[PDB]
């Protein structure tokens, strides 16, 4: 399944409000 989020939680930050961070890149249940 291709991930709707794909932001890096690096700095422990999501952009896309929803997406849960998953270090280091967030993603939506």
């Amino acid at each position: 399944g291709l991930p709707v989020c794909g932001e890096t939680c690096v700095g422990g930050t999501c952009n896309t409000p929803g997406c849960t961070c998953s270090w280091p890149v967030c993603t939506r249940n």
